[PDB]
């Protein structure tokens, strides 16, 4: 399949070059997998999500998204026009509040609800959990990614937007689970981007179209918006049969595009995550 005039970040993961502006992806689309977007919540009633989102957890007043990022995060992984894996289940959990904080106790609690929330929805073809989200290190916080990772999640989470090493901001540092960092559209790093022996993967980060409340769209930037590329990636990947919830990351890295960005510090990696298809 072929959506022309697509957003640069997805047509950038359809291709072995920067430059060009339509994302092909085999029709399949995610179909059958299940993606978790833990964060401010989703505006699940935006058209672009076909009635495939649905809230199913908030610790606060409401599960409305009264922010806009995770709605934003959710259009990346799976909107019809800004999503990656157009077909997937979109399941909103509400850690952050509407200023976009939340208590790592939260977070924690919300990590452990996917891991057991998945046994209570159909995702035969595999289970996402995409974590838009940190702050600094806490070994707390990087056990609840590694068992939600454990349990049978491929766990994608933000590097950070400090320009730093991400060893000390979690869930970033935990090495079991699937670190993003962000690439703008001429393959650079992005200047915000954290960096770091940590990271396993970079996606487009910088000038995000996607999804937004009030059933709106806009451009924003950061690690928050390259993780939902790589974690609607995933999904696609496994609904395609290619790797399973414990292997992706390592996959998407074996089958990235390979020393293209700039801007890259010594020690990190040069990989940038691409679907592989032909048309």
């Amino acid at each position: 399949a072929a959506q022309t005039n697509a957003p640069w970040g997805l047509a950038r993961i359809s291709s072995t070059s920067p430059g060009t502006s339509t994302y092909y992806y085999d029709e399949s689309a995610g179909q059958g997998s299940c993606v978790y977007v833990i964060d401010t919540g989703i505006e699940a009633s935006h058209p672009e999500f076909e009635g495939r989102a649905q809230m199913v957890k908030t610790y606060y007043y409401s599960s409305r998204d009264g922010n806009g990022h995770g709605t934003h995060c959710a259009g990346t992984v799976g909107s019809r026009t800004y999503g990656v894996a157009k077909k997937t289940q979109l399941f909103g959990v509400k850690v952050l509040d509407d200023n976009g904080s939340g208590q790592y106790s939260t977070i924690i609690a919300g990590m452990d609800f996917v891991a057991s929330d998945k046994n209570n929805r159909n995702c035969p073809k595999g289970v996402v959990a995409s974590l838009s989200l940190g702050g600094g290190y806490s070994s707390s916080v990087n056990s609840a990614a590694a068992r939600l990772q454990s349990s049978g999640v491929m766990v994608a989470v933000a590097a950070g937007n400090n320009n730093a090493d991400a060893r000390n901001y979690s869930p970033a540092s935990e090495p079991s689970v699937c670190t993003v960092g962000a690439s703008d559209r001429y393959d650079r790093r992005s200047s915000f981007s954290n960096y770091g022996s940590v990271l396993d993967i970079f996606g487009p980060g910088t000038d995000i179209l996607s999804t937004w409340i009030g059933g709106s769209t806009r451009s924003i930037s950061g690690t928050s918006m390259a993780t939902p590329h790589v974690a609607g990636l995933a999904a696609y990947l496994m609904t395609l049969g290619k790797t399973t919830a414990a292997s992706a990351c390592r996959y998407i890295a074996d089958t990235a595009n390979k020393g293209d960005l700039s801007n890259i510090p010594f020690g990190t990696v040069n990989l940038l995550a691409y679907n592989n298809y032909q048309a």
